[PDB]
Parts: structure tokens; sequence; C-alpha cells
């Protein structure tokens, strides 16, 4: 039994085609779990800020009628929300209790199966707050189940794949008791924010030939091994796989991993954010590009003109699924299905080429 946990986002609705996504684009049988990104916190209570909020509820109810086994979770956190978003809610047990009670009511009222807490990232400063918040949610969800005729609300967390951040942020053995599973954020290993500013892959499975010492932690295999080492049962690790890539503008003629970059890559036409591209943008980028498969890191990168893009393709999906099966992981998580070529129109490999390849690979005996 493997999970396929699929994040989708509430900002993809604002994009033009072929990136214009709403919950109606969701195939109810594509994933085992869907996670809505992201809720907000107002007056210490959970809400959803989304012009299409009430239509989301319609889709939730429709999806769960079509596939009664489907679980749909609500996520709070994400990069933009940061640590600031969790204040003032986390500042006392009183304000945290307001929040936890709001969560139970909201999830039940709106037919959600659970909560994902994706705090990006606690670090030293918020380690205690994150830990207590998770512990209090877990306890409250259990108490609520003790009294309910309904299923216990699930509790998951999106967590760092970086060793140092993991060490600083988490009390892993406690997290292993409190969480149903972790959504391991095994991507954003490299990108245009790095100093020195050199090319590197978003989500390498394995270490680079040039990696030594601390740089040898910056890959998926290491991250998964580290979480397990720290006490997370392998079956509670749901390994994140990205459907976006990180891009660089090259500073010289050199086009290899670790070549100098002047900055992020050119923004994609649809996502309009220099430094990343959705898969449906990558399929356009690849026309006229030279693609290299890294034998050391087991992932591709492509170069065209002065642009360098490290991304994940169908070969990477099948490779990463074989790896997670070999390590007895709980499944795969996707960030995010609304950046796969969900329409099928860009890549000409049918709808959701990456996620279908994950599903097919997971299901293959
Ligand atoms: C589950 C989780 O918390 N994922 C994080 C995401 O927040 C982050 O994606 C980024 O989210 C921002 C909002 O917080 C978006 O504005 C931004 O477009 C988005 N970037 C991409 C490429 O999807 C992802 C990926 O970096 O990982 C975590 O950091």
């Amino acid at each position: 039994s493997y999970k396929l946990v699929c994040y989708f986002t509430n900002w993809s609705q604002d994009r033009q085609e072929p990136g214009k996504f709403t919950p109606e684009n969701i195939d109810p049988f594509l994933c085992s779990h869907l996670i809505y990104s992201f809720a907000s916190i107002e007056n210490n209570k959970v809400i959803i800020k989304d012009k299409s909020e009430v239509m989301l509820y319609q889709t939730i109810n429709s999806l769960k009628t079509k596939n009664p086994k489907l679980k749909i979770l609500l996520s709070i956190g994400g990069y933009l929300f940061g640590s600031k978003g969790f204040h003032p809610m986390v500042d006392s047990s009183t304000s945290r209790l307001e929040f936890i009670n709001s969560i139970i009511l909201f999830l039940r009222n709106h037919n959600f199966d659970g909560l994902d807490v994706s705090w990006i990232y606690p670090d030293q400063k918020e380690n205690t707050h994150f830990t207590v918040l998770i512990h209090e949610l877990a306890e409250a969800f259990q108490k609520d189940f003790t009294k309910s005729t309904k299923e216990r609300l699930l509790l998951t967390v999106g967590v760092s794949a970086g060793r140092q951040m993991i060490d600083n942020s988490y009390q892993v053995e406690k997290l292993a008791k409190d969480l149903d599973f972790i959504n391991l954020l095994s991507f954003d290993f490299h990108g245009s924010w790095e100093k020195p500013l050199i090319t590197g892959h978003n989500s390498p499975l394995s270490k680079g030939w040039q990696d030594r010492g601390p740089s040898s932690y910056y890959n998926v295999e290491y991250a998964v091994g580290y979480w397990i080492h720290k006490g997370m049962p392998s079956e509670k690790v749901v390994m994140g796989i990205p459907t976006y890539g990180h891009s660089f503008t090259l500073a010289s003629a050199e086009t290899t991993v670790g070549a100098p970059a002047s900055g992020p890559g050119a923004a994609g036409p649809i996502t309009e954010s220099s430094g990343f591209l959705a898969y449906y943008e990558i399929c356009q980028f690849l026309k006229g590009a030279k693609i290299t498969w890294l034998q050391d890191q087991q992932v591709p990168y492509a170069v065209k003109g002065n642009q360098w893009v490290g991304y994940d393709d169908v070969k990477s999906m099948e490779t990463k699924v074989q790896f997670l099966k070999n390590l007895n992981l709980g499944g795969a998580m996707i960030w995010s299905i609304d950046m796969d070529d969900f329409t099928g129109k860009s890549c000409n490999q049918g709808p959701y080429p990456l996620v279908q390849a994950v599903k097919r690979s997971l299901g293959s005996l």
C-alpha cells in the first residue's frame, strides 16, 4: 500500500492557460490524498481566503462522492506565510486552544479529513512552538475521535529535507508519535538564492560528484535516510517530488552543474516568477534545448541559450518511485499537481504526465 499525496494551490486559478487550475481540474482517482494550500489564521481561528472558497466546498463534496476512499486535507503554512503567520496564535496555550477548536469545527463542517501543518521552517527559534502546536493538535484530534462516530482527523506536516534545518527545527521522535505521516519537502535543494551563485539541481536524488562534506546532505536520498535515522518510521515518510524546476541565467559559456550564474532564469510566461518554471512551461523550454541526464544525481537538466533549468521528468518520477519502494517509504507526495501539465496540452503526453507516471510506478508490481 503506497500513498500518493497531492498538494494543489489556491493561486493557480489566477494563471492563464495552460496553467489555469481550479479544483474542478482534479481527477478524483489520481491521488489517494489531496491537500489544499493554504488556509490562513485570523483572530487565532482558521479560515480560507480564496475568492473561490465556497466553490472549493462544492468540489470537495463532489470529489468524495465520486471516490469515497479519497482523503482531502487542509494545509496551513507555506513559504510566504513563514513563521510570522503563526503568530500571535502560537504565543500561548489559550490562543493555541482557540485555534485547535476552530480547526476541528472547520474541518468537520467542510468535509475535510485532516490538517497539514507546513511550517516553513521552524528553525531554532520556533522549534518549541512547532513541537507544542503539533502535540496539542494530535491530542485534540485523538480526544475528538474518542467521542466521534467519524474517522479521526488526520494530522500531517510538511517538513524540511535539509539536515541542518531538520536538526534545528524538529523533535523527531515526538513528531513520529504525533503525526500520521510527514510530507518530506525533498526539493529546493538548490536555486538562484545560493551564494556563491552557481547552477545546481532543485531535487537531485543522489549526491553530485563535486559534493563533499556538508554539501553531500543536499539530496533526496540523504534527506530520507536522515529522517529515518532520527526516528521517523520509514512508512511515515511520504517523499516529496516536485513538478517544477529551478532556473538560472548563466554568467559564462560554462553549462555544467556548478557553473556560474548571474541570477535566476527568465520568468516563465505563465508563472511569471524568475527562478522557477512549472512543468507545462518546461515542456516549452525544452524545445530547442539540450538535455543532460546526470548519472551521479539521477535527474535531468536542460540548457538553451544562457538558460539552465534543473527539473524532474517522467524518468525522474519512475526513478524516485523505485527508490522510495526500496526504502519502504509510505509513498510519494507531489508539489504541486497544478504545476504538472494537468491539461495535457503543453507536453503532449496526456493529462498529468508526471503524476500519472508516479501513480503507474507506485501501482506496478
Ligand atoms: C507544502 C509546503 O509548505 N510547500 C512550500 C511552498 O510554500 C513552496 O511553494 C511556493 O509557495 C509560495 C506560497 O507560500 C508560492 O507563492 C510559490 O509560487 C511556491 N513556489 C512553487 C515553485 O510552487 C514549495 C516550493 O518551493 O515548497 C515549500 O516551500
